[PDB]
């Protein structure tokens, strides 16, 4: 399993989904270091471009094998291969849109594939989403829960809007690994700190490129 | 004050006091890049080596002008600049040690100088630190809040202890500016990410390198 996840690793997805009805499908490559925590993608808008609200509300859902996870933390993720893992999630906004994502990591002759499916619902016509009045995420921190051979996540997340404030969002997410032959070890309750950022963007975001760092560490 | 601070700067530290009674001293140079958060320090124990206690109870005691805050949150010690600041600390160990810090930052020739003061108490005789069973401090997440003029810091740090457990010690810090007279943007609470790692050490602790990386954030 971590065997198979090289110190450097590619990637790619198909990101599938309908927010406020609006219909879109997004392709992305990239690659990263799943033992320091850093990975870039490259991310394309291929149907139903350009999107009528912020790219940031997709952004967090195109990459848990790129956790720097410490020796005393067992890997969840990384011991998933070669089966690999889903992770099912629901993003509730303070101004009452929500978000539903469902996602398959699987390892296709040593690349990363990821396949999602997205649902957001009643986000308000005049609120920061659908006026594309967003600048990206803060840093956050995930609580990670072991639950019955699966894993728990859960994060209040700050969605940055133009003029200075936030929009809070709850992140609760389930990670359930597919390998049912070999054995897991399982980690007890760990913390995953997170910076998503923004590199660049162009053509009304329709091209979106982002580099994520993520980092276990022991919770007291 | 920022202007002051280059993107990469040379530090040199003195720092002496007893715990549980040993004294000793100890000096420090090192370097690293204040607006990238990261820095590395080459310490020697010069008075009083070896030390019969744990070197990571002194680690942290060893630079906050080298925390990375993105342009949203106002970097009180960077402005402070040239005049620099000073802090005082509180570690309370689990176990019931305590440890009061002095130290002073300043700027000459370009090096910022640190020059600190530790007194250390009523640490358990078979405790990890008087046993040197200690295997570095985990990642850590200071909250700082404004206080009149100053800064206040709170930590819950976590102490690494042979065979696989860990020592938890609170740290109250109380930041100040020596620039008593001068505009400082002042912060609103915010969260430093801490990560400090030893590099090498020789002749039982009285040598150490260590590198810290230190980002500020949204809280």
């Amino acid at each position: 399993g971590e065997e198979l996840i090289k110190e450097e690793m590619p990637m790619k997805v198909v990101l599938e989904g309908t927010v406020n009805g609006h219909q879109f499908k997004c392709t992305g490559e990239g690659e990263g270091r799943p033992y320091e925590g850093v990975q870039t993608m490259r991310i394309k808008v291929i149907e139903g471009g350009p999107l009528p609200f912020a790219f940031d509300i997709l952004a967090t859902s195109f990459s848990r094998t790129f956790v720097k996870h410490p020796k005393g933390i067992p890997d969840y993720f990384k011991q998933s291969f070669p089966e690999g893992f889903t992770w099912e999630r629901v993003m509730r906004f303070e101004d009452g849109g929500v978000v539903t994502v469902t996602q398959d990591t699987s390892l296709q002759d040593g690349v990363l594939i990821y396949n999602a499916k997205v649902r957001g619902v009643n986000f308000p016509s005049n609120g920061p989403v659908m006026q594309k009045k967003t600048k990206g995420w803060e840093p956050n921190t995930e609580m990670i829960y072991p639950a019955d051979g699966g894993l728990r996540g859960y994060t209040d997340m700050a969605l940055k809007v133009d003029g200075g404030g936030h929009l809070h969002c709850s992140f609760v997410t389930e990670y359930r690994s597919k390998k049912t032959v070999g054995n897991i070890k399982m980690p007890g309750v760990y913390a995953i700190d997170h910076r998503l950022e923004r590199i660049e963007e162009s053509d009304n975001e329709t091209y979106v490129v982002q580099r994520e760092v993520a980092v276990a560490k022991y919770s007291n």
